[PDB]
């Protein structure tokens, strides 16, 4: 997996959809929220 390239922010509870988004667009599974207020997007 790999940590999103067009997110940008921490990534908090009302952050992880915005990746689930993010992670879609660039064509991955889905993002997932990190407990360091980080988005990765799986799928890489």
């Amino acid at each position: 997996d790999c940590l999103s390239g067009r997110y940008k922010g921490p990534c908090a509870v009302w952050d992880n959809e915005t990746c689930r988004r993010v992670c879609k667009e660039e064509g991955r599974s889905s993002g997932h929220c990190s407990p360091s207020l980080k988005c990765w997007c799986e799928g890489c």
